[PDB]
């Protein structure tokens, strides 16, 4: 036995309980007693290796992306999904130079645009991507997708009104048409869309990601809405950036009982370890704790739920035996901490989640001397 | 002191004396040794021995762009051992291009850094591709300056293609950045808003006027059909002129008119892309473009010079490559001049039937035999 | 779109040539007005050639070559690396060589932790350590399972000189075979100067395993004391044991090969044992085309040479139908070769020469539907 | 201004004082704001150090078994620049450079190991084996080709000179030292369990050469028969021979360290011998900050510990003024630490333990002008 974690509280997302037991690690697998290394996790909660489902981590190919193996592991994140940073032109290089050598397990959505989001970033000198259906290379998209079905979960398209404010057709209608023909899912930046929520939501199906559901910049999900709630119960999964979160939509929607199925960060160089809006995934989870979301439901939105969407159920996002030894050891801390949205509205919280140790593929990649 | 490779019985091309030398070349390691007996002996009987050719305008950011090729795959078997990427990458994707292509590659690649954020990553799929954004409103100077300063051992300057409602002029803004950051420029300058008489006034010694024989819009010829005075004056000062025979950057009428008036390119290159590599009758390879110029009345030792010594100078590598002299890097291309009817095409469709073509039979790169026909 | 016109297809199954045109769309062959037309008049149109024992972990080993550079011009588009990498460096080999390369590369994982990284630079190189006491069974198992799509088994080099003197714990062959059996995989073994006789040796091999350097003729060959192929060697080939004539610089003997082919024993795989020392350099190995041309001038039928570098290894690489064939929907890996007439000498390990009269000369190479080598006139 | 760190305390290594001051970062450089941003870091009650420098780490991950990725495990504990102590040799250096050094955020210099494969054979448990240091296998043409084509990164040659390694044709130290001198560079030597004595072995060291594991006490230590530091050792530090304590799991003796410091011999450089086995794990090595804390609790002044991990290593990497300093126009490599009071155990090779009452804890890390680690509450 290579590592043992003793004296901790395991969060059992299945039953909403805290289990008093040790974790066993041999190789890169959690197993079911002497151990070469013993971790003392007293007062800590043992979580599965966290999964940030909407990030941008094609560093070197874009200006906005960060290296997840450098900034995410120390805050408990061991797996990520890239939200269409790459397109068919640069996906293979993204896979060969980032995904394959990274320790953070990275999945991805292929962007409709061929170069992805490489044009945004670097400040205001950056420019928006070209979402014109006239420049969709369907032959290359299908080729990239079919040769990489084990890493690309779907197609990513950003549908903000400003990206197209004179195209041949509507970028959504054309994308969703491609997605259906290619038998795959879609993920849509919906902030400031040309259509209203009651109209866009008719284009989504079981497995598709309606991202930044709580944005409220333009047509929000509030008049809440009944077609969105129907789509959520049909199988449509529902990313705080610097502009894609509004407290008024979030407080209202959750007051009415609507909850996001996935919590993400839209992690960028601009909002990594730096704002009161994103900072880290833990910071984003901590806001939902102080916004009334139940703890075991926050944990589900960053472990079990995305790990099924990445088609990795039982492999990650769980502390079961035979799972990858991806463990995040956190302590819930009581301190005054402020959360901000797009409009500048603040919320003063009483607690935040602080990561004290990270184990990735059975290796101690992060461990404070004293938790 | 035991030699590693000897190429014997070949005709060595001395570009400086414009003559051939009948002697053997010695190689120990990755260096050329003076043989004024080895592990491996190559018989260049009936062959001309060139230094490793240098393609000065190719696009070789494979993986990061849609138009590039891999030089290690398609360029070594046709004699080319060094290359310069003409702005495939911008400040966003350069360091990836240098880490994932340049550093692992064998073909020595120097580069020009495009001013656009993403370089030329945006064109390529065919009709679905689209042109790059040269808006000076999107020039990240602090990023361009950071990329240039941290990689002055590789970036020779900035590339711009000069052919929406921008803020400034791309060429004026770029030359301003180029001059401010104290480096050189390279301009596509095909279908330009200004006549060649005006545009050339901003070029300096070591700058690159690319696609000089393009003949699509304002060419290097006046309405009388003669090479502009300032164009000739520019080359006298030190401005470099490069043909880069693309699929739409070469016209027969302009090229034929310039060389009869005594205007010969300083650089012969290809604008090599996956579309024009080993495929067309316009930019088939560097040897195909060189062969086009032999069949055009360009002296042999001038065509070689335009792909060996002139580029090796502009990449700040005099004596290291582009030559077969002692202590040079062992980049050797062994060729035969073969006689056969071969047709060259231009952007307009005009055709020229030629008599011969250059044919590579062997390539030594960094002292290693990377291409060697069994019988030359 | 590429169409290759006026060519001759080799049919390894029906052992005849066929005048037909090959069609390319995307990266796959289709069943036949194209963007690019290639005049292959007076040419044999082969599948992309497959070199089964090469050493291609460049950057990590001193002996390896970059297959994208030196192999594609000679018709080879797929290769298998005969154990240059061990469990220590396989992932680096896969990420820095295999994934970005254009030549499709499967591999055998060396049983030694670091592989053959110590075996180059000339005489200063030294033999790898095949002591079973230094096998990391857990790391070998881990590397195999997390990469079962690219690793076809374990590679062992089993010369007397490797273990001679160095007092190893157990016998490397018995240990590596035991591990290969326990791990439900296959083995590939350098057999040159093996301690055991071929009749004894071959009793450890099973269907799908590789007997590398079958014509090595240094020590215990596949010939008995009267010059005949052992009946056990012959029975093993029938069971499924794949015999491979890896033409090293010291792994081929004309007297053993000629005898074996006189008695009807033909190697199932023709390969090079390609290293930076024997690539484009010698008279023993030079290219895959060179080694095949030796067997052509040695009496082996052409359609059986072609199969031993196409259909057979593609099956062992578990890629049947995608490569090693020109059938529709296979990957567009195409080699255009010409049968050239010229005096050519082939040398073996001891210096025995054979003056042949023909060799195969590659003229154009298609890889993943892309022209990557094309003589302007061939 | 991009980043300013308010309310901290720089540590002046020259004047041996602490100054409450602010740090300004623009782009990737520390700017001078001494006479008056986009992000403000509250460093209340923290010591503002430069990015720490670990001088003997093993970070050729992928190509070795003992190496860690410094980008993952070293940045969050304050390290932004490292030197690899001969994990790679001439065979695998360029792959080490292209696949780790070039793409890494941590700035990694290196020493080339005289062994061809470096330390790739080490680790993975007891199944690993010692590298081959026989001078008969030194490839001097390749070592010289590698160094001279990579002199901006290779600071010298590394040899591990223990008896258990060579227990050969010539003495590896004598041969290595000679090669170093002929090649005109510096050397670095694991001086643990060596054949020669400390006074005898030090006579081969010039200025800029590293005497690794100076406090090892395993076999021949820097202490004579009377428990006193050798005069020739003391004379060498005067000349400019750098003594690095490293540490690791077997190269640190508490008796030797305590004696040699009681007589005024303090190590010029403090490092870890960081490996996959001693990273974040033992009570011996754990991190640089853990090792520095052991030296803090051992009676070493704070400015000397900080110097031995800031200025002194940055000098031997030929990078004075770019890293290891907070001066204006240095690389924006900042470490923000607190000196926590707590009961912490320190262990040495032989098991001897020393209980301390403090240790350094890293709360934020800035690398090349980017926040790569920042606790929400320091
Ligand atoms: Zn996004
Ligand atoms: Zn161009
Ligand atoms: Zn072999
Ligand atoms: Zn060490």
């Amino acid at each position: 036995l290579d590592i043992v974690i003793k004296n901790g509280q395991i969060a059992d997302i299945e039953n909403r309980t805290y289990i008093n037991a040790d974790i066993g690690i041999k190789g890169n697998r959690i197993v079911d007693l002497q151990a070469e290394t013993v971790i003392d996790a007293s007062g800590c909660i043992i979580l599965p290796g966290l999964i940030d489902f909407h990030g941008h981590v094609f560093h070197g190919g874009t200006a906005i992306s960060v290296n997840p193996d450098i900034v995410c592991l120390p805050n408990g994140v061991t797996s990520m999904v890239d939200a269409g940073s790459s397109g068919w032109v640069n996906y293979s290089l993204f896979r060969n130079s980032v995904i394959h050598p990274a320790m953070v397990k990275i999945k991805s959505y292929l962007n409709v645009v061929n170069v992805g989001l490489s044009t945004l970033g670097g400040g205001p000198t950056g420019y928006l991507e070209n979402t014109n259906p006239a420049n969709y290379n369907e032959e290359k998209i299908a080729q990239t997708l079919n040769d990489n079905r084990d890493n690309i979960l779907g197609l990513k398209l950003r549908y903000s009104q400003d990206i197209a404010r004179q195209y041949a057709s509507d970028p959504l209608l054309a994308t969703v048409a491609l997605v259906r023909k290619l038998e795959t899912s879609i993920c849509v930046h919906v902030t400031d869309s040309l259509l209203c929520a009651d109209e866009l939501i008719r284009y989504f199906e079981e497995g598709d990601i309606y991202a930044h559901c709580f944005h409220g910049t333009g047509h929000s999900i509030l008049n809440v809405y009944a077609a969105i709630k129907e789509a959520q119960s049909r199988g449509v999964i529902f990313s705080n950036g610097v502009a894609h979160f509004d407290f008024k939509v979030a407080q209202s929607a959750m007051e009415q009982g609507f909850y996001p199925d996935i919590i993400s960060t839209d992690l960028t160089l601009r909002n990594s370890l730096r704002t009161d809006k994103v900072y880290s995934l833990l910071h984003v989870m901590s806001k939902y704790l102080n916004m009334g979301m139940p703890f075991f439901d926050v944990i589900r939105a960053v472990t079990a739920t995305p790990a099924r969407l990445m088609k990795m159920q039982g492999q990650i996002g769980t502390l079961a035996a035979n799972a990858i030894a991806d463990i995040s050891i956190v302590k819930l801390r009581k301190d005054k901490i402020t959360f901000e949205d797009t409009r500048g509205k603040t919320l003063e919280g009483d607690c935040y989640l602080d990561n004290c140790a990270t184990i990735c593929n059975g290796q101690i990649v992060y461990r404070r001397l004293r938790f």
